């Protein structure tokens, strides 16, 4: 009962090529061809790709010892660190590191992460001044790793910014990885080896000044406004007694900081151009804006909580431009999908980006149109229609904290500046881990009257 096969071109390479000139359009034509579900062998690996929202349920329903996402990377040189996220002895293991990072996200830290959002953006408007052009996703990917640095990590973290280019080593965690990596063999990375080693030494040093800290300040673990994942993963302990090492502890942070920052910085980027582009859509945005804040000058939770309409404008952003374009998992076992059986050793694939244009959900989902989800709700036509944010077990639980995120920092830059895009709004660039916009992307700015 096996789902439609892509003909292979060659033996073992099979799909490869196709498939890497573009993954997207790749499962969207052998969709249109071969139907809701198929496999195709690619450099090795038998990938069956799950294309329409009514079948997603045996996807997003299953056990990790029927679908495992610990499998699908668990033999990968470990990019965040040994003993952490995909390399965790077990799922369970995972499970309890995701709450290292899930702690820090509570109602009393959202409400100092607006504030510290305020600060990042009001230190960004000075080196910007009145006017210029700023290439959009550069901007946000800067702002993000200090806002999100100091919303998971604390304020300590930022001196290390500032003057210790704790930004530069970041930028290199992710060095030679592109959404190909998975498919080719272990390569050397002496580049990636060097950044970890380098932000691992940073990470060290902010957890021995929090021990001293702790120790001084003991009343810092009540106070539920202060506590972030530095706080958490000093203070917490695996169920089974084996012990949280530093070794974990920085690769958890790196994991969180990786997490926090890129899917942000990318849907933050296409947010804006859309918004800034379209007229009625920025009309809208700035009369929901000029409601919510009335004589305040500054943002705070209660408002960003408020603002729906902005909301809409990154869930259509999510929805078109998904900076996660493939969710996986492997067969454990043989796994029921309407009349097929995918085979055991299987790849199961589930894409955002296929989801998002969807016709039986989206009406012209070419179109920046975030009436489809406020007055239309299609989002809301099928369970798993949207997916940006994944669904069941493994679902982000970053997603309120990046929607405060965007929300905030797109809220502070259009009171402080009139925007433009300057140009077309481009295509996603399927060249990196997290996919975001063909890279110039510029925009005047001036500040408003
Ligand atoms: C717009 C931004 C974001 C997008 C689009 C996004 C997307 C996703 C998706 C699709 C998954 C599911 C992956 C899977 O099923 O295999 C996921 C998982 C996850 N995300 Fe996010 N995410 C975002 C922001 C964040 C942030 C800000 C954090 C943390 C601060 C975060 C932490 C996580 C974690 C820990 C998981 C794994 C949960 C688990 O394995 O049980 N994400 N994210
Ligand atoms: O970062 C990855 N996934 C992201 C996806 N994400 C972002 C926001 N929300 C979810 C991710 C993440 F960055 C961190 C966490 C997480 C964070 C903290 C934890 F405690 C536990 C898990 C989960 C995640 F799912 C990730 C990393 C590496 C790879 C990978 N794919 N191929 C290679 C590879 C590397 C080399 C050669 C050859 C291949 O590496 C794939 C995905």
């Amino acid at each position: 009962k096996l789902p439609p096969r892509v003909p292979n071109l060659i033996p073992y390479v099979g799909s490869f090529v196709s498939f890497a000139k573009n993954p997207v359009q790749f499962i969207i034509d052998n969709s249109k061809k071969y139907g809701d579900v198929f496999t195709a062998t690619i450099l090795g690996k038998e990938m069956t790709f799950l294309n329409h929202p009514k079948i997603l349920d045996t996807f997003f329903k299953a056990t990790d010892n029927e679908l495992s996402l610990r499998d699908v990377y668990r033999f990968m040189r470990p990019v965040f660190g040994t003993g952490v996220v995909y390399d965790a002895d077990s799922t369970e293991r995972m499970m309890e590191q995701v709450k290292f990072v899930s702690s820090g996200l509570t109602t009393a830290r959202f409400r100092v992460f607006v504030d510290i959002f305020e600060d990042e953006i009001a230190h960004k408007v000075k080196e910007l001044g009145p006017e210029g052009t700023v290439d959009v996703a550069e901007l946000m990917a800067d702002l993000i790793i200090f806002t999100a640095s100091r919303c998971l990590l604390g304020d300590e973290v930022r001196q290390y910014l500032s003057e210790k280019n704790l930004g530069k080593l970041y930028h290199d965690i992710d060095d030679g990885i592109s959404p190909l990596s998975f498919f080719y063999p272990s390569l050397p990375a002496p580049k990636r080896d060097k950044a970890r080693k380098a932000v691992g030494e940073i990470f060290q040093e902010l957890l021995d000044k929090r021990r001293e800290e702790h120790k001084k300040h003991p009343e810092r673990l009540l106070d539920e406004s202060k506590m972030d994942v530095v706080d958490h993963l000093l203070t917490q302990k695996y169920k089974d007694g084996q012990e949280l090492t530093d070794v974990h502890r920085i690769g958890i942070l790196i994991a969180g900081l990786f997490a926090g920052q890129h899917t942000s910085s990318i849907t933050s980027s296409w947010t804006l151009m859309n918004v800034i582009s379209n007229k009625k859509v920025l009309e809208k945005v700035r009369k929901e804006q000029e409601e919510i804040m009335g004589s305040d000058k500054v943002l705070d939770y209660d408002k960003v909580m408020k603002m729906d309409y902005l909301e809409a404008c990154m869930k259509e952003a999510l929805r078109m431009y998904p900076p996660l374009i493939m969710i996986m998992r492997m067969a454990r076992k043989p796994r029921e999908c309407e009349q097929y059986i995918i085979p055991k050793g299987n790849i199961l694939v589930v894409s955002p980006s296929v989801a998002g244009r969807c016709t039986d959900t989206y009406t012209n989902p070419d179109v920046f149109d975030p009436e489809r989800l406020t007055e239309r709700k299609e989002h809301e036509k099928f369970k798993y229609g949207a997916v940006p944010f994944g669904a069941g077990r493994h679902k982000c639980i970053g997603e309120n904290f990046a929607l405060l995120q965007v929300k905030s920092i797109i809220s502070i830059l259009l009171r402080y500046f009139d925007m433009e895009y300057i140009g077309k709004i481009p295509d996603p660039s399927y060249t990196s881990l997290v996919v975001g916009p063909s890279p110039p992307t510029r925009m005047r700015y001036k500040l408003r009257k």
